[PDB]
């Protein structure tokens, strides 16, 4: 088992691990679920995360708002709570 963060609405990092506690996934699921919302115009910007599959986001990418210039990037991590930073640079070692 794995603990992903799974919150819904945060605006940062530290926000979405207030709400997204560590729990384990669930049964069908293997990845780590993380949406990116990028306003084209504003420093706000909208985030969530989740425990995903390999068809829950089959076809990951990004999706421009049809009413607003937001787009929408998500894509599947591997490892326990490995969306913590949404700018992920590379991976780091274990301590076990």
């Amino acid at each position: 088992m794995f603990k992903c963060f799974t919150c819904e609405n945060a605006g940062d990092n530290y926000n979405c691990n207030r709400w997204a506690e560590d729990k384990w996934c669930p049964q069908n699921t293997q990845y780590c679920l993380t949406v990116h919302h990028f306003t084209s115009h504003g420093r706000s910007t909208s985030i969530t995360k989740k425990c995903a599959s390999r068809s829950e986001c089959h076809f990951v990418g990004c999706h421009h708002s049809r009413d607003s210039e937001h787009t929408e990037c998500r894509s599947c991590c591997e490892g326990m709570i490995c969306n913590v930073e949404l700018p992920t640079n590379h991976t780091n070692a274990v301590f076990a």
